[PDB]
Parts: C-alpha cells; structure tokens; sequence
C-alpha cells in the first residue's frame, strides 16, 4: 500500500539561484524573487545526475556546496578551487550519485541514499560563515530503490540559536492529520551543539528512521544530539498510537528552548480539532 | 540461564508524589517521604499500560511527562494542554507501549522498548528548566519480549555540572561482583555535552547495549558523547576478562572529570576484596 | 582480492617511552628521541596479548592508560591504584583482547575490536588533563578476523583547538593517489564538542566505517559530531567517484573552522597533479 522509491538514473536540469533578501538575510530559490530559508528541497534517487545552473545575484562572492553526493572539485564550490561564482555570475554544478554494489575486491561500496545538505561556502569567510547564518542553506534527499516515501517532507534546521533563522518563539509550525506519514529532514548549523526532541513520535536512529524489520538492532529514540553540518532524516506516523494533539518539537538544551526554540507539530482529527490547543 | 523478560500486556497502577526537599532540591518518589534523585526506576513490559495516580505537594505547579512512551496528549504534563497539575493537587497519567509490528500498509512499526525518562515540565519555566535542575527526573525502561534481564540497574545521570544532583567529587559508587550482569541507564540533562566513560568495561552503541550475535555491526565503545535529554543503556559483565577493582567511570570532558564528574564501579572478589584499593 | 585481517593471539612485547619535547609538548614513542604527537600507531588481532615496557623519561609522574582493550586494574595507569609511572620509571603495562562469542549462559560477549585510544592519566590533574594538552595520546587499531586491511592508517586528533597539536591553518595534509584505500582513526580530547568533516568521501556510521553488505541499515555519513575521548575509524577510497583533488577536511563548526581547524587530503592522479590546486 505504501508509495515506494523507484530506481535512478536520469539526467536532471535545474536552475538555481543566491539572493540577498530585504531584510538582510540570504537565500537560495528555484526561481528570482522566490528564495527561501531554508533553501527549497532538492530530491533524487540513486543513480540520478543533477546539473544545476547558479547563477549568484549578490554584490559578494557565493558558492553552492553540498554533502554526501559525488561532485568533481570543480563542483566542490570553494574558494580554493576558484569553485564559487562572481557577484552576477553563473556556473553549473554538477552532482552526481550511486548506487551501492560489489566493487571488483569485493568489497561493498555504500551508495549515496540518505539526508543530505548544500550550502553556501563563500560568504563571510572561506567557510562560509557568513552564508550560512544569513540562511544560505537547505535540504537534500537521495532516495534508495525500494525507499518508503512519505506524504509530506518539513525541514527544520537549527542554525545557531534559531529555527529556520526565524526568531526566538515564533515556530516553525507544521500540521498533519492523525495517520498521515510525515517526514522530517533536520539539519544543524553554526556554532553551537544542539538535542532535537519530538513529543510523542520517535525513530529509528539509523539510515531511514525506519526499521524494515525485526532484525534491525538500531536504537529507537525521540532525542538526538547534533552539531553543525550533522544531517538526519526519519518519517513518523503522525498521532500513531498517541492520537491527536499540539506536540512540541523543540532544542532539549534547556536555555535554548527557554529562549525559543520550540515549534508545535500540530496533529488534527480529521475534523481539524486538536485537544487543547486554541489559539 | 539468562533470565530474559516475558510479554506484555499487564494494566499497572501506581502512586507517584513529586515533593520539596529539606536542602531546596525536588523529587519524586513511590511514597511520600521517600523521594529520590533520581526518581525510582519504573520498569515495564512492552504491551503493559501503566496507570500513574501522581500527586503534586509542592507550592508550585508540577508535572510528569515521559519520553518514548505512548500517551495521549492530556498526558503529556506541560502547561499549555492544562496537562500539570496544581499545588496539592492529583491527576492521573496514563503511559501505553506497544510491541513492534507489520502495519496493514507492510512496513514495520517500531515498538516502545528501549531506555527512557521521565522528568518535570513546568517548575521553574514551561520547559521543567527549575523541575529538572532541582532533581524532577527519573529512568524508564520498557522491555521487548526475550531482552536479557539484569543482576541489578542502576541510574547514573548527569545533570548540569553533577551527577546524580550530587557534591562534585561524591560518587555516587556502585559496587557488583565479579561476574554480575550489571545494568546501567544513562541520563543527561541541562545545559551542557558530555561524554560518558567507564574504564575496564564496554558495550555496543544499540537499543539494548548488548550484540544478539556476530551479523550485528554497531560500535563496540567505552565512551560516549551525550547531551540534555539523551538516553541509552546497556549490560555489562562486572570485571569480565579484566578482573576485580575500583574501575572509574566519568564525565571525559576534562574540566568536568577534574571539577568531580568521577565515582567508582567497586567490583569486589568473592571475598569481598578490591586490589589497589582503600579505606 | 582485498587483504584482510588473521587470526590472533601472538603474545607481543614492546618499548614506549613518554619524553618531554624542546617546545614543552610531551610525546609517546617507541624510541627514545623519536617521540610523536600523536603517539605512534599500535595495532593488534583480536587474541593478542601486548606487553608494553613503558619508561618516563620525563620529571613528572605519568601513565598509560588505554581505552576498550581488556586490562587488569594494575594497568589502568591512574595514580590511585599506583599504576603510573615516577620519573625515570619503569613499569610493563598488559593490554589483552578477545574475540567475540557465546557465553555460558547463553548470550554473546561482544569483542575487542575497533578504533581505540591511549593516553596519560596522570599529568597536570588525576585525569591527565596537562599531558593529554601536551600530546600525550596515541591510536590503537585491534582486528577482528576478516576485517580488510586499508594502504595506509593516517590519525586525525581533534585535541582542543588543534588538530594533533598543530598551530592554527597548519594541516595535517596527506596524499594519497585515487584509489588508495585509505583508513583514518578519529580521535577527540580535551575541552570540546567537534564536528569532523570530509569533503568529497563518505563512511558508514558503523564499526569500521564500512558497510559489510545490503542488509546493514547503517547511516551512511560524511559529517559526525564528537567528544573528549571519542574514538571512531573507517576506510575510503581515495577520490572514488569523484576523482582527484585537494579535499578539505575540517571541524565544521563554523569558528573552529575559521580559526584553522583545516586539513588537506590531497588525492593525486597516477602522474601527481591535482585539479585545482596548486604549489
Ligand atoms: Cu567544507
Ligand atoms: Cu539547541
Ligand atoms: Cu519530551
Ligand atoms: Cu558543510
Ligand atoms: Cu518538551
Ligand atoms: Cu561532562
Ligand atoms: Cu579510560
Ligand atoms: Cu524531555
Ligand atoms: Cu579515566
Ligand atoms: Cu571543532
Ligand atoms: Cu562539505
Ligand atoms: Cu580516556
Ligand atoms: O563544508
Ligand atoms: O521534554
Ligand atoms: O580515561
């Protein structure tokens, strides 16, 4: 019954831009006028090749850097290797990604599946400091044949002392129905250490957050310590076995959440009520 | 030989009492007069329900909320569903568990076993930042049918700058024989990381700190990086292949062992002897 | 066609010595005027038996003391148990390992092998806090049968601000040519949570970095949070997929990174250039 992964690759085009917003923040987007922060979800499978055309719009230096797939240096988007782009400049990217196999030794070679993520390395300084605070950075996910998908994917990343840079208090929030599958794709930048923690609904900390069955020893958890660039993924079934409700997701580092970073996971009936909550 | 735990599920009830303390610290405890920090060690089966009558008989509002557990959201002790409890006051929680499992869609539902908590959410501030820091928190566990049961459990969390809300350099210690299966849970809370160590012993980095056999590829490890909210647990033979003696465990973060983050796992000989040891 | 680790246990004896160095670091090595930072390279089969002849040479006490390996209390090398060393001392040191297999009872004993660590116990405070600061650690590798065997082990030590007591912007950098299986031991000291980074290659988050087969749910990482006296490892082939290159590894904690917590692994083409680079 549940929606799965299909086999990689196809050759993949995609635009890409870098934008200083309003307010003084950073973003990247599919299109001009429409960045975000974070920056919008790229998705393949394994086997896939994704070239993307980036074009920096900004008066500074940018680049586009990314974890976990296959690039060439000249993809690697550094400085280093003149791999960042010119103020209104373009250049495209090339990612790739594998599947996992024998290799002639026969050894097993792994294969890039998993909860990724790209991000500036130009801005501020070579690491990209100033980028990734602004809010130069977003999600990736490489699919393996045979992966659960989900109905829905947030993104919730902790970057310094925010949650997708908004300010202290004021979310991210996100709603589901009772039952539906939601993944989650967490990601953590900057500066300090952080526990993610979801009431309710735990994982399983391994590759999915799934267990695809009773033989797998990987501890269940609803609490995670992570630091910069650290990525993980999990899909949940929203109110399984707990029912409807506003459940909190926050930072369990107990300052961090004092100071505001908490966000609801608003869990409806199909009715739209939730018990409690208002607001 | 080894004792191992049956299935669930049983309807449990209990009484539980969150109280001040003389010395300024908070507690729960199974009986009034007779709290603990750590709280007392609630162990169930997966499939059990637990029925907790818990009454608060501080001056403040008070709750209990649980990790990894099933609970409705009137259950979950934060203010904001109304779901803590008054000064004086007595309500009711309700924790449900489940075993794993095939869900109609096919895929595998994970299960409640694992090595829990329990702690205030509401003294002090809406995130239990008062409640957890005077001593508001406790272990769970939730045992899977077949999990290879102990000699003895004991609780070691490390709160803020102590371990177990006590006096730098004051233990706690534990003492086992050669040979005993012995059970650690392994709590943190608060504000900072620490890395949790014992020498002479070790234990694989899974859901139940033990390989069921050679397929099982998790860490073998010593020491372990852990941050607020995080729990895990594992067996541990006293003194295998390493023999008897005063073996410490401690926080590895060095200003932390330094400042008195250190007890003693006093393994004694039959005889009751512990080589290089006093007093 | 991948070598891969034998059978232990050969009973092996061995010289260290602990020096203090011109520049006051003090150093392990198995020559006396030939002492490194980190302390050189030991490794064993799962069986063996090391007998380590440990002279200080230094005018302070000091130790060794081992994680993971088995060890009797007399050599755990704290001074509580009078098991360090005075100045000009001598003392031999027993480190033991063992295979996994079936207990008595029933259940499965896990192991010696992994990526372990060696260091002072003893130096500035009774957690060696002053010698571990001057470079007084080392790597240790212990085997299981059937374990492949990498070109070459480089060892990557996150002590405080340093890497393997380097001034800030310094490397380490390694060379390898595309192909090479390269093996890196991880090690983690002092004061700080770090975030260890390659750019270009990925591990599985197991045991030896390597995934065994298809049924291993293992994340797959190129990023991982650590702690004081973390010990981790793995093997990549060098530039697999993404072919040669200077590739940066560092702390990814953005000051960390900034303040020269950089590395470079240069992967070289069969003639020696490197895309990019250049000297
Ligand atoms: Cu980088
Ligand atoms: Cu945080
Ligand atoms: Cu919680
Ligand atoms: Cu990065
Ligand atoms: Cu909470
Ligand atoms: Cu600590
Ligand atoms: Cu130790
Ligand atoms: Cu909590
Ligand atoms: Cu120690
Ligand atoms: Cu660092
Ligand atoms: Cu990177
Ligand atoms: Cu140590
Ligand atoms: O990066
Ligand atoms: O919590
Ligand atoms: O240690």
């Amino acid at each position: 019954t549940a929606r799965t992964a299909p086999a990689g690759g196809e050759v993949r085009h995609l635009k890409m831009y870098a934008e200083k917003l309003a307010d003084g923040q950073m973003g990247y987007g599919f299109e001009k006028g429409k960045a975000s922060v974070p920056g919008p979800l790229i998705e393949v499978n394994e086997g896939d090749t994704l070239h993307i055309e980036f074009t920096n719009t900004m008066d500074v230096r940018a680049s586009l850097h990314v974890h976990g797939l296959d690039f060439e240096i000249s993809s690697d988007g550094t400085a280093m290797n003149k791999s960042d782009v010119e103020p209104g400049g373009t250049r495209t990217y090339t990612w790739r990604t594998h599947k996992p196999g024998r290799r002639d030794d026969g050894t097993w070679r792994p294969g890039s599946a998993g909860y990724w993520h790209y991000h500036d390395h130009v801005v501020g300084t070579e690491h990209g400091t100033g980028g990734i605070r602004n809010g130069l950075y977003g999600p990736v996910i490489v699919r393996r044949k045979g992966d659960v998908l989900p109905d829905a994917t947030h993104t919730i990343v902790f970057n310094d002392m925010t949650i997708n840079n908004r300010k202290p208090h004021t979310g991210p929030d996100f709603e589901a129905t009772v039952g539906d599958r939601v993944e989650i794709v967490m990601i953590t930048h900057g500066e300090y250490y952080h526990t993610f923690h979801m009431h309710g609904h735990r994982w399983a900390d391994n590759r999915t957050g799934i267990l695809t069955g009773p033989d797998d020893p990987s501890r269940v958890i609803d609490n995670k310590i992570t630091g910069p660039a650290d990525s993980f993924g999990f899909q949940i079934i929203a109110g399984e076995g707990v029912g409807a409700g506003a459940w909190m997701y926050h930072c369990h580092v107990q300052s961090h959440s004092d100071m505001g970073m908490v966000g609801l996971f608003l869990v409806k009936k199909p009715d739209g009520t939730i018990p409690g909550y208002e607001p």
